[PDB]
Parts: structure tokens; C-alpha cells; sequence
């Protein structure tokens, strides 16, 4: 599903390269012989995976707003892609909610930005367009979200992403009509509980977990019995490169949405998640706190990756958390992450 | 129905003032006794409404890009409206195709800007947010869209309406939400209106300014779809139902918080081909027509939830409405006063 | 529109002749030169329109059950129609929670029995199969329902027609396929009529003949749910509803064969409380009302499908149909001619 | 999930006990404890799993027709069970072609019958309604069933059971309101591609393959790359338990349509399902004939059941086809099948 000799080459701009999940993207293409660009701000955080492992060097690398367009216009016009990835985001809810201008401008205007820039620039067979789970209008349901269900969002973070979507797709009926010559193949993946090493966020599950471990200091958990599809970082990413690879040579049949996920199967609480971590720490614990710790959740249905990209994700729960420990454990007492980070990658593509 | 003494004293903000839309609002608003301050870039066409009845005169009108947060921010705090009409946008389908930037960001981060600033400013009670019959993802099939039905939009300016839909939601959820609203005092709602015909149109491919200018000058008017079908209606029938929904907001913030559909009669939604037979035929003087990017063919509004609800219905019919036009258009025509004639329909509306 | 010279000669079947509907649409059918052969039980009421008109010396009717399967396909055999029409049912609501099991073995294993007798007779052209306004899941909301929307129904009237919705659509789907026309040249057609009333209605617990009978005998009427909403509708309209289609089914199967919703204009769709009241005024003479099992509140069909594919609208108005039932039933009540008054009736509205 | 003591001493009335689902419920329900009375018509089959376990010796057993409303009432109002299960039915969708009048009577007259004499009767607390995976609405697509979309059917079979499922709806509505003191909690259950040992069923892949085998013949696979959401018998008969305990407890919560099914990531081709068939088989072959051998399929999402009733499926494809070879070989050697057939229930539930 992956291929290597595929990658080995192209000319890959990526939007967002600096974050999280765009340094372990940008990673794995170089790791596969691609010749990338990155198009950011500074590292969001410290540390940073992106620092971290040295990325500056394996990869060309642009710092710069997503809101210029001609910068923006500029930077990939002058590279001359073939394949783009569109990450850069504003990614925090919480966030989104002090700063919405700040939000929305990044999050619609960014990528209205991306596509305006693709559309003039030209050669572009293959876009990639990053949202999130929480794309879609909010049923507050048992059931996983199908593709073709409406978008919405309740806070700026969740809307941001349902225009974000809802400009994707007017862009593709608009510029790049599959029913019709411009070459160029327009998908818009949906994913979310993005968890693994490298991860410097701040309030998130996993990193403060680690950081409460790493610091001895005992972890007060809000809310045990609460259920996320958490999946290892690299889970998303095979989709979206999959799908890039699928763009690439057929095109048109794959310029739609898509969505990546765990196995239902393979949900676990927030309790049974730290209780494995504890385990899994060593040296590690944890405690609950006064608030209330109430008894469905956002899920999202993956058909039709598995069945016309016959994409599957590879690693289980446990697995995927052993992992993040192991690698965290590797980062602080000072090992090659580079290296590690690679042999994860290589790890997952077997 | 609308209610001239609530109007009274009112401060009332409106951005896009200088449009047709805008123009026949703050027509309608200043001769109710409201106070309104217009915030918008200059008139959007030449001839314009605005210009034509020297509404300037008759009210605060401010030249600003809504784009411009602190700006608009700003022009907001320092008149400390009780009353908001958020209505300017790049409004045209084939230039948002030509200007995909411009039309997001317009339509967009301007309704982002503007709820942002009502947020900041605080004491606004009722905030009317336009967006468009285009907002609904169309389906291209014989029935009228209803509010509870998704978001889309083929192109760009579609689309941004469906995304201005979105963006006040979740204003509406975050930061004007009805369980607090005895905490903020904030009623939002989203208005959905049909295809607005009336005197004072000078849009750029509109179909009725598109036949007046024809006809006026002894040319023959060129249809690109005749059989498409729109929501058509006087240019007056949504103002009402904004009007009203004001007035609703005021003082049951809570209760009408959320979207409306302001459209015609279902008989009302006829194809370009009859407007312009019928334009052809109250026109007269040799008026014709003439045959000739992708746009939607079926476009109607179900209105039922007004119906019901605010208990909203249209005064006028498609042939009324299209007579009136005619009027409205000769008048001019022969240098009538405008702002008379305009002031005219406003009552006749009143009237019927 | 109806087509009168398709009619002559016509061999014409129609279950639940003896009915309300079937009645009129008998004589409607007769009197263009058709040839119709009834099939139901006894008339349902008394008095009746059957009877009142003497159809039985206008057509052959045949006294039978149409749980007979043997039986009803004989009948069919013998006759060799062309055109069927499916009316057979128990159709009330109040009824069928008394008696489901005689509600869902008439309306489902009946229409199971006809469109198995059709398909094994044969040469039959056209099959317009009646369903009802019930068929739909209620949402109980403000839109009318479109053609599209899931079966279902809360009580097993309704309920029973949400199935004999899916039994046609199967019986379509597996040997009427329209793929497979040719083979089999059957057109079927599921109509969904709104409430229908009109002079000679007996029916139990149905509003006008509820108000009609109290008004008579100087009673006023008991109202259960003066704020519910029908899709009231004068029942010659969903009969020209269901006579197009045949006539559209007889030379274009494959084309026309699905559902269609026949109801009136959404400005007919009032409540309860309003008919009454209208009616109290057309009765005059001391007429008056009074206030007193799940039933729908409400009920609304959207017909954009017919008005545009059919080109069918309906003629007549709410306010005219209730004058003319008043009418109607006065001269039945002064003695007058009746089978001449609804040969009026119908007259009249081909003129409409 | 499933109480021994729970159903030990319970009345149960089980319509379609002769077939057989029917058979294998009964079955189980007897291993525990439960006081079975079953109607239906003659076992549909020869052999039947029905005789095959003289199950005439463990339970009341009453032979009529479905459609005759009053015998029915009859038999039940004689027994007052407190628990139904309903299964009786016409369940072939090749004869609902030619029968289609029977089908209908059947699946729904039948229906109707059955819930109209358990609503005169009285005293009934749980009531679970087979119907069929096939009841929906078919949308052609790739995802699966959620218990709240549209029914419908395109052959006579499938119909009825959209039918069915329509009845039990308006039953429960009209006459059940969970809302509102009857003390009747009405559940309709949906499954399909139910397999397993005691299936005599002319026409039926699995049979087929069995008797194919057993006769030493070779099989024709007609369509090799067909996907099944393939299931033990015993899977969805697990879930009806439940059910009808969680109905009884419980009450009107769970009042209401519920899918049963496997795990995506469970389905396998015809080809693979042969393959294994032959492996497993020893002493065993195939073939492919000569028609359209073609590459979306009918399947049911169960997040409603995993979620609210914490039901899983407990066996993966192999285990199950083993299961279904070992229990065949044991018939035919002469073995006791109740014995074997107890333990494979004893088995399940571990
Ligand atoms: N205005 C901006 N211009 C350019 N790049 C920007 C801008 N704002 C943010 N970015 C970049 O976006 C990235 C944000 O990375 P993270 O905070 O690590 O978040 P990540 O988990 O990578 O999220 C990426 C985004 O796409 C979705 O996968 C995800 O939910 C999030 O919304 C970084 O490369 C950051 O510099
Ligand atoms: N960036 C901008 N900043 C401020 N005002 C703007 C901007 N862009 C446009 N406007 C103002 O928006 C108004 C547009 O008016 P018209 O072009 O006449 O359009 P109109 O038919 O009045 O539309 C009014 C409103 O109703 C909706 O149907 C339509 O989308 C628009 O939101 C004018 O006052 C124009 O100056
Ligand atoms: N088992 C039966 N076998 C044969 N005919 C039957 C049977 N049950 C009822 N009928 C016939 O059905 C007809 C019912 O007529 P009405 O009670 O007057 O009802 P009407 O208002 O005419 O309804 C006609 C049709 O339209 C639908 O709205 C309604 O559900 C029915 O299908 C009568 O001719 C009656 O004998
Ligand atoms: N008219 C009838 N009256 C009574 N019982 C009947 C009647 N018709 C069929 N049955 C009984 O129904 C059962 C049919 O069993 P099988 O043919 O083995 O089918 P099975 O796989 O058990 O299917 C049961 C039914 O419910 C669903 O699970 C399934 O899809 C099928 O529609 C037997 O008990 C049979 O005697
Ligand atoms: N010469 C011409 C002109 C027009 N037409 C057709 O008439 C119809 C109406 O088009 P416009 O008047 O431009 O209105 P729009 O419906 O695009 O949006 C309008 O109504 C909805 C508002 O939201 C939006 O801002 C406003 O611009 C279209 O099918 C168009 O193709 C034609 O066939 N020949
Ligand atoms: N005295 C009375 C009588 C009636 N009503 C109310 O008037 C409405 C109309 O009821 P009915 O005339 O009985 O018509 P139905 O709509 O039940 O079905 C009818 O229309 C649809 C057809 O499918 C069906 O066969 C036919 O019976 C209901 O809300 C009823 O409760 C009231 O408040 N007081």
C-alpha cells in the first residue's frame, strides 16, 4: 500500500511541517527518498519533534504564514510540487475559543489560500487536505460519521474545520471537477485522537501523563470512564499518503473525503489508558480527582478507506501506547531520536 | 407585523449599507425612526440606490472594509447599537469565481469580524446575520430547502454563505448561547433570503437589472438559462422578514435564535424565462429577448417555520412585484423624485 | 389534464368501488365513456353515495372480499381490464386500533392479493395503487412530506399503508420493472392523497361528516383536535390526480411508475379549528361547535412532483370546497336529485 | 451479559422453534433452565438439526400455522410465557419469487398475529421480534445499517421483513408505549448470514459446500470475490438473549430495533471462505464455472448493541468455519450431535 519507489523523488510541499504530525509526515517521506518543502511558523512548541530530530537538514524548509497568500503563492510556485500535503492549522479548541478571528482566519483562510495557490501555480497532481474528526456536524450519537453526512462544528476549533471541508469541496467543483484536463486530484482526510511520541502539547492526555511520570509527580485524572479513538500518529498518516499516492495515479476517482480511525474494537477509557501507561511507566500513578466523573462519543465510520483503499490501520491500543512510552523513555535519557523515529516508521511498515 | 414604534429612537448598525439591499433598509429603518449608522466600502455600482436617494444625508454612513476587525471593532463601540444587520458581501456567483479570495475573506472573516465585535462590544441585544438562499447544499431537486437541511455551495460565493452559516452557529454555541443568555443578552439569528427583485438594482449579471438595462436601451436582453427556477421576490418581502425578526429578537433573544427562510409563495418560483416574457411584455417598445460557468438551475425556499412561527407572510406576487419594478424603473427614467418613489413603496408594502 | 376520449370504452377495474372515493371515481369514470367493474365489500355506510346515485345500475359491481385471493383474481380474469385501481381498505384510524388485525390483513395482504392477481392475469397497462397521506413516518413537523421520505406510521391504519407502500414498490421492483417493461408492460403508480372531503362522505369519526350530521340535526359537533392540520383537499382533486396517471401509466409505464403525493396548495393545509369555524358560517342556522387515542397533530405534502412532472394543481380552493360540500349536502337534504348534483360537481370541476 | 439463573425456570413461548435458528435457541434455552414451549410448522427440513437433537423430549412443542390467529392466541394464552421469541417465517428470498402471497402472509400476518395475541393475552414482559438484516432500505453503498434508518426491501422477502419490522413498530407505538403500565418491552433484532452445523437448507453456500464435500464431489463457486458478513449462529442468538433479558429487567429502555452482526475486519471472500472450507475439510475441491465472476455489500453497523448492551461477537471467521466443519464430520460418524451441540453452546459461552 505504501510505496516506497513511488516517494522516492517527487517534489512534496507540505503546509504545517514544523507541528506535530507534519514533522513525523515529513519525516517519513524523506525516510522514503522524497524531496520535500516546508511551508510554517516556528516550532509550535519546546521541545519539538521537529528540532528534535533535526528536520532543517533532511528537508527544505520555509517559515511563514499561512494568511500571505503570495508569499505563500511564491514559496510554492518556485518549488513546483507535485504533491501537496495542507496541515498548517490553528489546532487548539481551547484556544479556538479566546481567539476565534485568529482561528478561522487560519484554519478557512489558509486553506482557501493553499488551493487559490495551487490553482494558479499549476502541476499539482495530488493535494492532500488535513481537517480533523470534528469536521462534522455534531449528532451526539452512538454512530461513527459516514463521509457524505453534513459539516458543522460547535466551538471555533470544530467549525473552523467544517468551512475548512466546505471550501475544499467548492474548490473541487469549482477549479478541479473531477468530471474534467486540469490534472489536478483534490481529497480532504478526516481524523482525530491523534497520540505518539514527539507530541509537546500542552493539557493533553498522553504528553501530560508522560510529563507527570517523567517528573515523578502523580497524575489527577478528571475523568476515568470518558472514551476516545485513540490512534498511534502514524495510523493517519499511511492514510493520507495512500490516499496521495492514489491521487497521484488515478486521480479523480479519489478526490473526495476520507476518513481514518482505530477499530471500534479497540476502545479503551481514559482510567484503562493510564492505568496500561502506569504499568507500562514503571519507576508512575495516579489519582482521581473531585470533579464529576460522568458514564456515546465522536467517532468516525471507516468503510470507505478500508474498503476502496483497502487502507487498515496496524497497531492496537496497547501496542501503540508501549510504543509512545518506550520512545519518550528513549528521548529523555538522551538516545538518537532521529534514529528511533526512524525505526518507528520502518516498524510500522511491516 | 413590523412595528414603527418599536423602530423609534433605535440605534441600529448595518453593515453594507450602500448595497440595494442595504439601501432599501436604511430607507426603511430611518423612516421608521431608527438610528442607523451604515458600515460598508463605497456604493457597490453607479447609478446605486444609496446615491439616488441621498441616504447619506439621511444617516451616518460609514466608508470601511468589514476585513478590517479593529476598524469595524471600533466604529461599533463608539455608537453602541442596540441593533445589528450584518449584510455586506461580495454577493455575485461568476465574479466569486474570478475572485475566490476576495469572496471568502469578504463573506467569511467579515461575519467572523463582525460577531467577533458584537462579542467585545457587548449591550447589542439583537443581531440579524444575512446570509443567502445559497448557503444549502442543493441538491438540484423540485423541492424548497429547509432550515434544519446541510450547509454547501457549489462556488465560491455559495460556499462562503454556507461557511458564514457555519461561523454563526458557533458564535451562537460558544459565546451568544440561549442558556446564558441572561449572561451575554445576545439573540443572533441567520436569515435566508430568496432572489430579490425591486427598483434600484444595478448588480452586475443580475437577471432583472441585466433585462432593465436591455430594454432601456433599446437592446435586446441576453438569457443564459432560461428555465432555471429561483426564489423570486420583492426586494421589500425579506426586509420584512428581518424586520420582524428584530423586533422578535429584542426581547425573546433566546427563543428565535437560530435560522430563518424568507422566500415567496411556492406559485412565486417561476423560471427566468416567464420574468422575462412577462418584463417583455410589461415593458413593451419593442422589448425582446435573446438566447444564448456553472451555476444552479432549481433553487426554492420552504418558508414554513416564518409561516408558523413568526407568523411571516409575503405581501406582494410575482406579477405585482415584476409591474412594480417597471414603474419604479421608468420613473426614474423620466427623472421622477426617487426618494419619493422609493418612500412610496415602503408604504404601499406597509399597506399591503 | 383529463383525457375523456381516453377514456371511452376503457376496461376499468376498481376495488372499494362501493366507498367514498371509489363512488366518485366510478361515476367520474362512467361518465367518460369508461367501462368499470367494482369490487368491495357492501357499502361501507349508510347512507352511501353508492347507493344514493344507484352506481350499481351504472356499472358492474361485484360484492366481494379482498382477502379472497382465488376469488378477486377470478374476478379480474374474467373481466380482462386495462386499467386498475386499487381503493379496497379500511381506512380509519380509530377503527384500526380497535381492530388491527382486520386493518393490516384488507390493507396489506389485499394489495399483496390485487398486484399478485395482476401479474398473474396480465394486459394490464396501468395499476394506480392508493395508498394515503399516512404512509409517511410523521415527524410531526412543519413541512409537508415529499415522495423520497421513509414509511412508517404510528397506528396501524396508518401504519398498514406505510406497508402497502413497500409491498407495491417490491411487486414493482421484482416483476413490474420498469428495466423489464417490454416483457411485462405494466405501468404501477402509488398515490398519496391528502384528506379528502366532499359531499357523500359517511365515513365514522371523519371531521365533515362529523360536522355535517350534528349541524342536521340541530347538535353541535364535538371537536377532539381543533389545532391539527390536514392536507384538506375537495376529493375530485387526488381522483384527477389519480386519472392522469393512468393516462400518463397507459402509454409510458416505465416513465410514471412510482409514488406521487396529490395534495393541495400549502395555503389549504389549515387546522381543524378553522374548517369548523368556516363551516359553522356556511351552515349558519344556530350551527355551533363544541370541545371535547393517538392520533398525528400534523400532516402536510409537499406535490412539487406532480405539479412539475405531471403538470397536475389542483382546482379548487379550501374555502370553495367547504361551500360546496354545504351545498351538496342541503340538496340531498331538500330531496333534490343527487346523482345530477354530482354529475355537477364533477362537470363543474373538468370547467375549474 | 447471559444469566444461567436467569432463565432457569422462565415460561418461554419461541415461535419457528423447528428450523433452525429456532432449534438452536431452544437449545440453548433449555441447556438453561428455561421452560420452552414452541409453534411452528413441521421441521422445514430433512435432516433437521430439530430432530436430529430430539428436541421434542426437552421442550412443549406445538405444530400450527402462524396465520391462524386463534389457535395461536390459543396456545399462547394456555402457556402464558413471560418471555417470546418470534421467529417464525418464510425465510427464502428464491421462493418469495414464486410465493409471494405466502411470504407476506406469512412474515407479516404472522407478525401481526403474534403481537396482537401476546398484547390480549397479557402477562408477557419481553418480546423479541426476528426480522432480518434485509429489512432496510438498500442503498447499494458500502456502509453499514443504523437501527434508525428507512425500511424497505426490493424481492417479496426482504419487503416482508421491512414490512415486519413496520408492524412491530405501530404494535409497539399503538399498544406498547414505552412511554406508558402494560409492563411489554418490545425489541426487533436484525442479523443475517447466519451460519453454522444442523443447516439443512437446500441452496445455502455453507450446506452446499458440506454436501458437496461429503459426497466427495467437487464444488462450483459461482462468485469467488462476493464478501458476507458471515456470523455463527450462535453470534446473533447471544444478542436475542440479552435482549430478551434487558427487556425484562429493564423494560422500555431498551424497547427497540437493534442490529447484530460481525466485525468488519471479519469479512472474507467466497474464495477464502472455500479455501479454508477445504483445508479444513482434509480427505476436499473446487472449482469455478463459467459466469461473471465480479469484484459494496450488505452489512449492519452494531455500535448500538456493543454500546448499550456491551454486546460482542465472541467467535472470528476461522474458529466458526472449524467449528462448522468439526460439528458436520461428528453427524456424520454417527457422534450424538446433542451432546456436541451442548457443548458448542457450553463452549460460547466462554
Ligand atoms: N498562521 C499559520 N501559518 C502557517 N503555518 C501555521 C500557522 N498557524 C499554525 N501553523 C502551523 O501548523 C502546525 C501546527 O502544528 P501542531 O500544533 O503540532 O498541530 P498538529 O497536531 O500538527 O495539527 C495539524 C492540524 O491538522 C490536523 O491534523 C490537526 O487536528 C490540526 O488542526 C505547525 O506546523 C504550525 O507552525
Ligand atoms: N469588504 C467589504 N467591507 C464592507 N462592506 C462591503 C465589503 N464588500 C461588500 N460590501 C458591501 O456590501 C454591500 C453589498 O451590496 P450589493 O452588492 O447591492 O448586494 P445586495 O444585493 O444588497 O446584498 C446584500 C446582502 O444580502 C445578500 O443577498 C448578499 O449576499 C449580501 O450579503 C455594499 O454596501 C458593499 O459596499
Ligand atoms: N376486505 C375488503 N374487501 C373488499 N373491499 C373492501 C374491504 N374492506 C374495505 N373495502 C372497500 O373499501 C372501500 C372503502 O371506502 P370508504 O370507507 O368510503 O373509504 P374511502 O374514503 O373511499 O377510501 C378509499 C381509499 O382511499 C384511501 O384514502 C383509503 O384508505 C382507501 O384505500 C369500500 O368500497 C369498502 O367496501
Ligand atoms: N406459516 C407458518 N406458521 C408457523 N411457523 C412457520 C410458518 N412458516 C414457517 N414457519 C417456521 O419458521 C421456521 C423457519 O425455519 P428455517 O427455514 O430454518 O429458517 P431460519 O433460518 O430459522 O429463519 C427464521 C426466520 O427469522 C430469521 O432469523 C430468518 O432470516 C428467517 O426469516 C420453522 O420453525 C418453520 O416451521
Ligand atoms: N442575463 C441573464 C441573467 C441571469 N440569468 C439566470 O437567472 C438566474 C438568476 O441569476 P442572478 O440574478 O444572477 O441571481 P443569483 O441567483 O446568481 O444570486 C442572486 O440571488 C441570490 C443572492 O444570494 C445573490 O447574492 C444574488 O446575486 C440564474 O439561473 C442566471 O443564470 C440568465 O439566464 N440570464
Ligand atoms: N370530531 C372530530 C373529528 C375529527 N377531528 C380531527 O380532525 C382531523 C381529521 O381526522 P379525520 O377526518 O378522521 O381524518 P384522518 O386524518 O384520521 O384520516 C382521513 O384522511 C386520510 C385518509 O388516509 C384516511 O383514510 C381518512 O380517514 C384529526 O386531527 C381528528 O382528530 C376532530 O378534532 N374532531
Amino acid at each position: 500500500s505504501i510505496d516506497k519507489n513511488f516517494w522516492q523523488g517527487k517534489r512534496v510541499f507540505v503546509t504545517g511541517h514544523t507541528g506535530f504530525k507534519g514533522s513525523w509526515l515529513s519525516l517519513w517521506l524523506t525516510e522514503m527518498g522524497a524531496i520535500v518543502k516546508g511551508y510554517a511558523l516556528d516550532a509550535p512548541t519546546v521541545p519539538s519533534l521537529f528540532e528534535i530530530v533535526r528536520l532543517n537538514d533532511l528537508m527544505e524548509s520555509h517559515i511563514g504564514d499561512i494568511r500571505d497568500f503570495e508569499k505563500l503563492r511564491s514559496s510554492i510556485a518556485e518549488f513546483k510540487p507535485e504533491i501537496v500535503f495542507h496541515m498548517a492549522a490553528q489546532p487548539l479548541v481551547r484556544l479556538s475559543y479566546e481567539q476565534p478571528i485568529k482561528t478561522y482566519s487560519t484554519n478557512v483562510m489558509g486553506t482557501v489560500h493553499l488551493l487559490e495557490t495551487v490553482k494558479q501555480v499549476g502541476n499539482i497532481k495530488a493535494v492532500v487536505n488535513i481537517t480533523s474528526d470534528k469536521c462534522y456536524d455534531n449528532r451526539e450519537w452512538v454512530w461513527g460519521y459516514r463521509e457524505n453526512e453534513p459539516m458543522g462544528g460547535y466551538d471555533p476549533y470544530s467549525n473552523s474545520k467544517g468551512c475548512a471541508e466546505l471550501v475544499a469541496s467548492a474548490f473541487r467543483n469549482s477549479f478541479f471537477n473531477p468530471a474534467n484536463q486540469h490534472g489536478v486530484g483534490l481529497a480532504s482526510v478526516r481524523a482525530g485522537n491523534v497520540i505518539g511520541g514527539g507530541d509537546w502539547a500542552k493539557d493533553r492526555l498522553i504528553p501530560d501523563i508522560l510529563r507527570s511520570f517523567e517528573n515523578n509527580q502523580q497524575v489527577i485524572i478528571r475523568n476515568p470512564y470518558s472514551i476516545r479513538p485513540w490512534q498511534h500518529v502514524l495510523e493517519p498518516l499511511s492514510g493520507y499518503i495512500v490516499v496521495a499516492q492514489r491521487l497521484y495515479t488515478e486521480g479523480a476517482k479519489f478526490s473526495e473525503g476520507w476518513n481514518f480511525g482505530p477499530r471500534d474494537e479497540d476502545a479503551k477509557t481514559v482510567e484503562f489508558i493510564v492505568d496500561k501507561m502506569v504499568t507500562l511507566w514503571g519507576d508512575a500513578s495516579w489519582l482521581l480527582d473531585g470533579e464529576n466523573h460522568p458514564h456515546h462519543y465522536l467517532k468516525l465510520d471507516c468503510s470507505k478507506a478500508n474498503m476502496q483503499l483497502g487502507w487498515h490501520p496496524r497497531w492496537g491500543l496497547t501496542e501503540t501506547l508501549s510504543r509512545i512510552v518506550k520512545w519518550h523513555k528513549a528521548w529523555i535519557r538522551g538516545e538518537d531520536m532521529l534514529i528511533c523515529s526512524k525505526r518507528e516508521i520502518s516498524d510500522y511498515m511491516s
